DNA sequence: AAAAAAAGAGTTGACACCCGGGCGAATCCCTGCTATAATGGGAGCTGTCACGGATGC
């Protein structure tokens, strides 16, 4: 849950840029929220050793 | 003065067929997984009053 809430701002930024394509901006916030939180279960010391690599998939 | 049959019924086999139910095969929908760094948002009035009511000290 913290590591889901500090990088709750994430989203933000990739959420706005899908917008007027028939969901409103709360419930692209949501689903953003849904597809981060399903990225943080699985994180491990990869290549890439910044989460937002990582998240910005699963957000998107 | 008499007396039997084309229809009218009644069937009896003989196809023609027409959707139904399976056997296939070909192909749709779902779901998840991608590893360099991405980190707070874009309209909208604002050129009608007037009434009738709801909060505040």
């Amino acid at each position: 849950k913290e590591m889901v809430e500090a990088n709750l701002r994430l989203v933000i930024s990739i959420a706005k840029k899908y917008t007027n394509r028939g969901l409103q901006f709360l419930d692209l916030i949501q689903e953003g929220n849904i597809g981060l939180m399903k990225a943080v279960d699985k994180f491990e010391y990869r290549r890439g050793y910044k989460f937002s690599t990582y998240a910005t998939w699963w957000i998107r």
